[PDB]
């Protein structure tokens, strides 16, 4: 059908159809008389996975005889969603495989439907994750992902009652066909213990031992022939473990509870034990992986030319005391050599400024849990504040500031100020954001350090999230520039040739509403939601927080609500306001603030005078393949968090991309996206981050823009009211309570501006020509946040690597 | 190689060659370069599996469009051993593989040692229910073998210090390629809840739900291209189980636990609720197919010309009152419509006589888990007695005796009485125990319903017991008299022809040695040991039990050392005395008894003025794989139960068809063998059941055997002065007290004719022509303990169906 998703020759599509049936047959045990749709998926996934198969063999045999550097990049999450589909574009396969399925009497797109999300992360620090992998495989790096095997990813969200339930996302149960475990190559985790101190060094001893078993999936590159490897880690007991002898064999389950779950907070510290057992388990195992691929290329010294550690925010960050432990422990090494080392190898990623997500430890868990690497933690921070000490004497508040021990009511360990001292780069994710590293948080470790100090802003991979999403859009592109933009983004600025082209404007706007309808028919089907595919889609998806405001968003919803009651017969664009994502199951404000939105549904959606001008939908359970769904069909992209609080973003540039205008605040990346497209090619509005300063400065008062505000004091009164919750009237009052006394995010502050800048948005909305005008503006200048770019940085100027667009032999 | 293991053509072995390649690159992701003996086994067993499965789809095709009449067969243990060697020979692949593997530089001998024991099951029971699935496919049966899949199977025994410790089989660490999951047969069990009463019958409400998940593996004929099935069910948590949030997703593992553990106990009932759990999971999901299946073909009075279901022992008798809840409150048929069906359908096979193997279940356990079952037992139980009572009109304590509700301390069910009420045919497994049955403990029952008693004497597999073990035996018989005997072992009575044939005499004797050279081998490699191979080879194999006397054993080997000590330069028949057999862990005598096994043996083993006439080994570990090496090397079986205590006994039998001779009692299968060879061919010695009773009647007094017999005394002052455990003197006072004061089997009784017939044992073993000449007799005459003449009883006496021999289509 369509150029970009590759040729279907006769011989191909001949080959996939047999081993579709040998499949069928040998694999999965059936006859076509009881196949269901589901056992077609897991044949034609067997059968695309067969074709991944040489080449993995193949691209780990080079890395052995070459010996690149490679790179290690640690995390607690890996957003992976589906993996059908992107394996079929990295390999050129989808035309081929749409063809065969054609031929076999099925529908392709309805097979891609049954696969489930590879949920094991919670949002953007997940996802980003994913997109760098997929990225470090398309330039050609020898580059290992690492993480935990949980048996459940983020949970699966209900909507009962307006409010949302949780279930548990069973996402093994059918199987994982993308995986292939490794019992071969196992390895020893302890825990507890204690140390005890020799004539020849310290010794930990009197472990409890749990096993990490190795799983490993595949990573293609985008047609290189390049397949790199994604190793999470699953606990296992040993089997002595524990060994009356029933009970013995069902308390397995202790030491396999490591693996068992993904923590499903976003940007929120929770200090539980079970959670710091999950950190050292991944670092632990891959530390021994890393060292064990090292000596089968004696001495260290080599060691930091042939590796770097990348660790995804502070999660990992037991890799620094990890290394010092085995390098002094067991290799003998001496303290200041092995810290050299460890420095040289190891660089850190923070993704957060906000106080309540920084991990810090309380020192009697680690105590008990991991007291080797309490003991070099400590050694680390006396070191560390000798140099201090050593640079800035006498300035002792700038000891107690820095130090990686902070003092207290419970002493606890500061793991941002653990990886600052022992990375040889610390980078932030946008360029305000790691502005703000160096001007506030890490001020002190800046001026001490000034060298380590860089910016990596974030990107998004356009497989994925172009042709893979959007093959509508990527087609018309690829008729006016060929199709290499898709490994080279930068290449669609050529596109700014064609903003004066009535063909190119045409096809943008008929893309558009193609994803548009489809989306509508989308909503009907699996939700029985009718929504109206002329109106503005103006979409907020992502994690439910107080600091992305959503309740800005509903604040301007209820404004809307009123003027057209207030004037019925006046004409006003009509929009579909669309609001997802998950709360924390722990966060009531956020289980509040889903409420509400659908409180507000519940009202609009249903009082006849406003008719079909505007309809407000929760959308259920967000996750990687719904935003796969709706961004595609999106006109108008929500990013309106507080300025200064959202690190990056990269929903931000999934819309950008996908042929959406952007309404947001000077925070995170959106400050460079209005940067490349123009600032009058971005709906820009509210505080600064200088601004929000003035404010905290002089005292933040809620209450003088209620009195000021007529049109917001009127939202207030419906929400105390029980305007909104006719049986429940006080069911907001929490809301309101925060909005007024104690909102760290000043939601009232930036209304004004919100909703004059939403009524230039209708107006240009109006003006069909003129928005595709500005959308292929956005869209042409979006190359900047590929993650190909981001990757590259890394590469060059933190990893010290050469990427490649060199194909390896098929 | 040799002819029984079928034919090597070049394109078989050539399309085989590649096959396995295929499976190593595409399944396995290795290249030959980092390939490991593991690997390789991996990519043989994917190879043969292949060849399994058009015949599986085909045979599961052929029965649901004949709709025949459907077994079966329900067990809470299925003992399956190794799989890969035993699917060759019944596809007759073993020649083709060897010489495919030879052509790659592998040895399959080495490949088949990696492959783990399933060890679903803890003896006899277990491996009769796998012999019995073995035989019902190979007469072409419909027949379904229904059980749990336990995570962990019968722990891997390790001895320490001369003690048992035990470690958990961790089966499934490196996968099992011989299962096929079947996710989307996933169905409820409900467990815990309350009855309550409408006008519509009885309604079971409130319950939590456990799903169970079925895994199907292939049960190949003896070259008949039939492949039936056995389905286990693992138990899975629903996803809203449970459903702060992180120990709700922990607390799944509550549910799971039902599939995790198999009970290690032979011969001994422990009444815990897990194991109520296990008992009733397996039955209601089985149901549930059951019913599925037949409706698959609204009225019931056919019900049970489709369906037999076979309760081994009363571990599944649950079955009667599901059936009757399903068909009383889920489909409304009256009850007597119903327990007519149910009777009908159901037959009980009764495995044990001893009362602490009996299961007495607590009312208040079944009271609070399965509540609507309490009550239809109860009804069951009522109506059972009306009929009791109209019988024998004025017999009370009948009633009393009869009741399937016991009376005392603790009111419990009697499950043995549920399912001979409920079963239109009970049987006992040897002639003697069926008798036993209706003489004793089932007397009542036999007077009210004689019609239902039945004997079906046991059998064992010639296919695995004889062609995969013993190849060297198999072919020397099939140059005589063709290869039909394999799956007609009567057939064998035409080797009496051969039995004064020098030629044969030879041969026979040859295989012995050879065999008995080769396990020699094996104790060196794997255990260090070392043994001479022209002593002969006395063994006894089987569970640690009192009622199996491996006591008496040990009194004998006593007696041998202490006549050589004795008489140092007298001539004797060298022995190598082998006892092997796993300890249940809260069994504290038998554990003792492993423990004095060992300790004889460093005594023995050890002294210079023995040398090698006498060696005392303890076989680590026994387990099927292990009986397959070491029973076709023995020259001597000890099947040495008190009589009346081993209900039949299959080592016996595996023993007779492999070249032993047999020592034992008149004891279950024993009766019946010495019947079938000649009681001048087997070396019967002791009490018989009439003896043992008339002892009973009069008083067993140990004190008298130690009183008269000097020999004797002599062992017990050694074992209570601490000849046998120098610094622990009295280790084994538990042991000699049992022994005088409280020994319920009578060990010191059978001590003197025990050994006069050991001696005639080695009378004869001094003449090797003729001790071969009497193994040909026990060989030629072993036909009637093949499993195919067992299951064509059942089929014919109890399920009411025809067997055939005739092949399906390949
Ligand atoms: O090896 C992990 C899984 O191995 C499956 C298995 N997987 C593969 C396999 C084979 C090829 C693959 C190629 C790409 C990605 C994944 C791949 C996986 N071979 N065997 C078993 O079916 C499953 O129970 C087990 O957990
Ligand atoms: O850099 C990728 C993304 O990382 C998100 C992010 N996620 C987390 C996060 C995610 C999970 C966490 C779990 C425990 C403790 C803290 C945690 C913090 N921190 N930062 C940022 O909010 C977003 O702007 C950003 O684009
Ligand atoms: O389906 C059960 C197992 O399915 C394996 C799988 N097994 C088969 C299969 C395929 C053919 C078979 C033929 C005979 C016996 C067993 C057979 C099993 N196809 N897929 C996956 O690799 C494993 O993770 C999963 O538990
Ligand atoms: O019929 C097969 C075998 O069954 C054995 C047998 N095994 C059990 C057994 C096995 C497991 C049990 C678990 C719980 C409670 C009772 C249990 C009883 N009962 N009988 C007999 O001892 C043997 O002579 C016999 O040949
Ligand atoms: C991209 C993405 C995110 C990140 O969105 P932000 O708006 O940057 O927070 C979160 N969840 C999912 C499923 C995504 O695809
Ligand atoms: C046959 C067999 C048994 C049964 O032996 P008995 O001597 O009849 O108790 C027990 N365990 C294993 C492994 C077997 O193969």
């Amino acid at each position: 059908q369509i150029s970009v998703r590759g040729l279907a020759g006769v011989e191909n599509v001949t080959e996939l159809k047999k081993n579709f049936n040998r499949h069928l047959h040998f694999t999965l045990v059936k006859d076509r008389n009881v196949a269901t749709p589901r056992d077609y998926y897991f044949a034609l996934a067997h059968t695309v996975r067969d074709h991944l198969v040489g080449r993995w063999i193949r691209t780990q045999q080079h890395y052995y005889e070459k010996d690149p550097k490679r790179i290690y990049y640690l995390s607690l999450e890996f957003y992976m969603g589906r993996t059908l589909q992107n394996t079929m574009v990295n390999l050129a396969l989808e035309n081929a495989c749409d063809e065969a399925t054609y031929q076999l009497g099925l529908d392709m797109e309805e097979l891609e439907e049954i696969e489930e999300d590879a949920g094991l992360g919670n949002g953007g620090l997940g996802r980003l994750a994913a997109c760098f992998l997929d990225s470090m495989a398309t330039l050609g790096l020898a580059a290992y992902g690492y993480g935990i095997r949980y048996e459940f990813g983020i949970f699966n969200q209900k909507i009962c009652g307006g409010w949302q339930m949780e279930e548990a996302d069973d996402w093994l149960r059918y199987g994982n066909p993308w995986e292939k475990a490794r019992p071969e190559f196992t390895l020893p985790v302890h825990f507890y213990g204690r140390v005890e101190h020799t004539s020849q060094g310290a010794k930990w001893v009197d472990t409890q031992v749990v096993l990490a078993m190795p799983y490993d999936t595949p990573v293609p590159g985008y047609r290189n022939n390049v397949v790199n490897t994604m190793r999470l880690w699953s606990a296992k007991a040993p089997n002595d473990f524990n060994l009356g002898y029933i009970q013995a064999v069902l308390d397995r389950n202790l030491a396999e509870n490591i693996s068992r779950v993904l923590y499903p907070n976003d940007n929120f510290f929770e200090g539980k034990e079970l959670r710091l057992k999950q950190e050292y388990f991944v670092v632990a195992a891959t530390l021994q992986d890393i060292i064990r691929r090292f000596k089968s290329s004696t001495n260290f010294d080599a060691f930091p030319d042939k590796v770097a550690i990348q660790l995804n925010d502070t999660h990992p960050s037991l890799a620094i005391p990890e290394l010092m432990r085995v390098l002094v422990d067991l290799e003998r090494l001496d303290w200041d050599k092995a810290w050299e080392v460890t420095v040289k190898t190891c660089a850190y990623t923070n993704h957060t400024v906000l106080p309540e997500a920084l991990e810090r430890w309380p020192v009697h868990l680690l105590e008990t849990l991991l007291p080797r690497h309490l003991q070099i933690i400590y050694e680390i921070n006396q070191r560390f504040l000798n140099r201090v000490a050593a640079a800035f004497p006498g300035d002792v508040d700038r000891l107690r500031r820095m130090s990686l021990v902070e003092e207290g009511a419970v002493k606890r360990i500061n793991m941002a100020h653990l990886c600052i001292a022992g990375s040889h780069a610390v980078n932030g994710v946008a360029r305000i954001h790691s502005e703000i590293l160096k001007k506030t948080i890490f001020k002190d470790f800046y001026e001490l350090e000034p060298h380590k100090f860089q910016n990596k802003t974030n990107g998004i991979t356009p497989r994925r999230w172009l042709v893979l999403c959007n093959p509508g859009l990527a087609e018309i592109i690829a008729e006016r520039i060929g199709e290499e933009y898709i490994s080279d983004l930068d290449q669609l600025r050529k596109l700014l040739s064609y903003v004066d082209d009535e063909a190119f404007i045409r096809d943008v706007a008929k893309v558009k509403q193609e994803n548009k309808l489809k989306f509508a028919a989308y909503l009907e089907r699996e939700y029985k939601v009718h929504i109206n595919p002329n109106s503005l889609f103006d979409v907020q998806v992502k994690r439910i927080h107080e600091y992305k405001r959503q309740l800005l968003n509903c604040l301007h919803v209820i404004t809307l609500y009123n003027r057209i009651k207030k004037e019925p017969n006046k004409f006003v664009v009509p929009r579909t306001v669309m609001i997802g994502g998950k709360a924390a199951p722990g966060y009531h404000m956020a289980k509040m603030i889903i409420k509400l939105i659908t409180a507000i549904g519940d009202v609009v959606n249903h009082d006849p005078v406003v008719g079909d001008r505007l309809r407000v939908i929760f959308l259920e359970n967000y996750r990687v393949s719904l935003a796969e769904k709706v961004i595609p069909a999106a006109d108008l992209s929500e990013q309106i968090s507080t300025a200064g609080t959202e690190a990056s973003g990269t929903g931000n540039m999934k819309f950008m991309l996908n042929g959406a205008l952007t309404i947001g605040t000077m925070d995170g990346a959106n400050v460079e996206m209005a940067e490349e497209a123009g600032e009058e090619n971005f709906f820009i509005f509210g505080m600064r981050v200088e601004d929000v300063d003035r404010l905290d400065q002089r005292g933040y008062n809620a209450q003088e823009y209620y009195d000021r505000i007529p049109e917001l004091r009127q939202i207030i009164e419906q929400l105390s009211s029980g305007f909104f919750s006719p049986k429940q009237p006080d069911l907001f009052k929490d809301i309101v309570n925060m909005l007024m006394h104690h909102d760290r995010f000043k939601v009232f502050a930036d209304y004004e501006e919100y909703v004059k800048c939403q009524e230039r948005v209708s107006a240009l909305y109006k003006n069909p020509r003129e928005w595709t005008r500005m959308v292929i503006r956005n869209i042409a200048t979006s190359g900047k946040f590929s993650s190909d770019r981001t990757i590259a940085q890394y590469a060059r100027e933190i990893w010290g690597v050469e990427p490649s667009r060199q194909r390896l032999p098929a």
